[PDB]
């Protein structure tokens, strides 16, 4: 089972 790697934005990111 390969786990996918999630891309969370920055905090107040422009």
């Amino acid at each position: 089972k390969n786990s996918f790697s999630l891309g969370e934005n920055p905090n107040a990111n422009p």
